[PDB]
């Protein structure tokens, strides 16, 4: 539910105190703009559009 600080969801586990980091809807969990390729400018659009983004790894599972 709620993103805890010393919590871990990123394929890589790692916490959201480090670099930027998106949310999904689709598992609900968070992950990191580099290791889904998602970048900074395009985490921050998704945001202000409203655009349900997904994790490469859901779109694939
Ligand atoms: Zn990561
Ligand atoms: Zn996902």
């Amino acid at each position: 539910g709620s993103m805890d600080p010393n919590a871990l969801y990123c394929i890589c586990r790692q916490p959201h105190n480090n670099r930027f980091m998106i949310c999904c809807d689709r598992c609900e969990e968070w992950f990191h703009g580099d290791c889904v390729g998602i970048s900074e400018a395009r985490g921050r659009l998704l945001e202000r559009n409203g655009e349900d983004y997904i994790c490469p790894n859901c779109t694939i599972l």
